[PDB]
């Protein structure tokens, strides 16, 4: 999108309404996500 990924929960690329124990917000494909952090991620 041109306009933040899912604008709402703050993302950086997919959507995931309540990742697990998350709101929303993956981390992407090539991307580890954080243990303390899913919607954001440090690259593999």
């Amino acid at each position: 999108e041109p306009v933040d990924p899912c604008f709402r929960a703050n993302c950086e690329y997919q959507c995931q309404p309540l990742n697990q124990t998350s709101y929303l917000c993956v981390c992407a494909e090539g991307f580890a996500p954080i243990p303390h952090e899913p919607h954001r991620c440090q690259m593999f």
